[PDB]
């Protein structure tokens, strides 16, 4: 398999970055092999995320970057393609010598390419993850599709990202980065601000469209995510694996701790203060929009639930514990119940999320 020979050693630099100690070594790593595989592209060698053909063309390493995290060595890269008519048949590219928002990431690299001005030059993003098993995050993945819909369908506007997940094996894989889009512990260490004023100053003040559209996104998405995570019993909940978007909704990563594999969905005082407070109008709005989504979800169940059991049925997984997690993914449902105890169970849900 050639044309994966691009996907093994991108999986063998991310192993060797996990024998590394601290980022600052695994940046000078990652950047020493990028450098290393450009010697062996253009090729015949695609990225599978990518929706269309191509040939990877080059991997600028100045702009590839090791994320964090407590164990493994998780990386991000920008790779460069020519997309092509078809894969197999049109010939690959010859090799031309050498000498933050998604448009200024791109302009600077195509300016910088030898590539970029070709009108088939595409730029393709993704983390690479190596070690951590996806399979978790790819069943969150169809159940966050599947969800999205179902709010689009009974005109419910909860927002949630779902992001695509690409298995390579037991062991790694490639999950598509959110762009527009920096995690909370990096937004409160770089402005030092608490969360409600990194809205008024990003955004703008009380009264303003840009804080009350930003304040919308916001609660629409924390209400969206905390039915995920009830759902789902998303563990591993943290201000690094909640990210907040330009346009400031919160978005959550890393699926990798549900079902039956502390660390809960937890609303902070600084998230009910970006609301406007307990006593609000838009934290009434957020607890109107938590039944008005779980209702949604009661109705259309069984198209969750098929997407669960189809996941695990071929697969010995970690959060199925049997089917005990079928069965405690049904209950959370609460069908027995009624609207008016569903009421009293989002008003519960939200006492222990505080
Ligand atoms: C406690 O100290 C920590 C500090 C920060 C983080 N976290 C983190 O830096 N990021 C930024 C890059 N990350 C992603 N960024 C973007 N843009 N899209 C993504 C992901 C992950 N999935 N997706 C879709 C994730 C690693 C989250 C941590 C864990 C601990």
């Amino acid at each position: 398999a050639p044309e994966r020979e691009f996907i093994k050693s991108l999986m063998a630099i991310g192993k060797r970055l996990a024998t590394l100690p601290t980022k600052e070594q695994k940046t000078q790593r990652l950047i020493s092999e990028l450098s290393l595989l450009n010697h062996k592209l253009p090729a015949r060698v695609w990225l599978p995320t990518a929706g269309f053909d191509h040939h990877v063309v080059r991997v600028p390493h100045t702009q590839a970057v090791v994320l964090n995290s407590k164990d493994k060595a998780p990386y991000l890269i920008y790779v460069e393609v020519l997309e092509c008519e078809n894969f197999d048949t049109t010939s690959v590219p010859a090799r031309i010598p050498e000498n933050e928002p998604w448009q200024e990431k791109v302009r600077r690299i195509r300016e910088g390419s030898p590539y970029g001005h070709l009108p088939n030059w595409r730029l393709l993003s993704v983390i690479v993850k190596c070690g951590d098993d996806l399979r978790q995050e790819l069943l969150a993945f169809q159940v966050l599709k599947q969800l999205q819909s179902i709010w689009e369908q009974e005109r419910v506007p909860l927002w949630i990202k779902p992001y695509k997940i690409l298995v390579i094996s037991a062991d790694s894989g490639m999950i598509e980065p959110v762009v527009n889009a920096v995690s909370i512990h990096q937004v409160k260490k770089q402005s030092q601000l608490s969360l409600l004023d990194y809205f008024l100053q990003e955004h703008g003040s009380y009264t303003t469209e840009a804080f009350l559209s930003a304040q919308r996104n916001f609660v629409q998405s924390c209400a969206g995510y905390c039915l995920v995570c009830y759902l789902l019993q998303v563990k591993d909940r943290h201000n690094g694996n909640i990210l907040l978007d330009a346009e400031g909704h919160i978005i959550h990563i890393d699926f990798g701790f549900i079902l039956s594999s502390t660390s809960a969905f937890k609303l902070t005082t600084e998230f009910v203060d970006v609301m406007g407070g307990l006593d609000g109008d838009m934290f009434n709005y957020y607890k109107m929009l938590m039944l008005q989504g779980l209702i949604a979800a009661r109705k259309h169940m069984d198209k969750v639930v098929q997407i669960v059991e189809i996941m695990q049925q071929g697969s010995q997984l970690p959060c199925f514990h049997g089917s005990s997690t079928i069965r405690n993914l049904k209950e959370r449902f609460h069908m027995s119940m009624t609207e008016e105890q569903l009421q009293l169970l989002v008003e519960q849900m939200v006492d222990g999320s505080m």
